[PDB]
This record gives C-alpha cells, sequence and structure tokens, in this order.
C-alpha cells in the first residue's frame, strides 16, 4: 500500500526483485492515483 | 540494460521512484529473457 518495499541491496535475487516491481507497482498505483 | 538501477533512498521522489520502476522493467524484461 502507501508503504516504500524493502530494498534488499543491488544483489538482490532476481524472483524478490520481482516481488520489489509488484510491491512497487502498487506503491505507485497508489501514491499517483493510477494516473500512470 | 543489464545493470542493476539506483536506488536513492526510500524517500525518493515518486517521479524518480517511476524512472526507477521503467528501468527496473527494462532490467527485469532482460534477465528473466521476457518470460515475464
Amino acid at each position: 500500500g502507501p508503504s516504500q518495499p524493502p530494498y534488499p541491496g543491488d544483489d538482490a535475487p532476481v524472483e524478490d526483485l520481482i516481488r520489489f516491481y509488484d510491491n512497487l507497482q502498487q506503491y505507485l498505483n497508489v501514491v499517483t492515483r493510477h494516473r500512470y
């Protein structure tokens, strides 16, 4: 939701990076009011 | 491309966060061979 998802370093495994992608997409869809 | 995009903290402004979203999407599309 309206919370910045945890970033486990740049060497984070792609699956958890995709996990971050999902959470970031959700976050952005919230904060940007789904304008994008 | 095949490089982990820079993350300027959790308080990063949403526009640069969207910028990170684009670069992360591109990165994931590369690393995952566009399987997702």
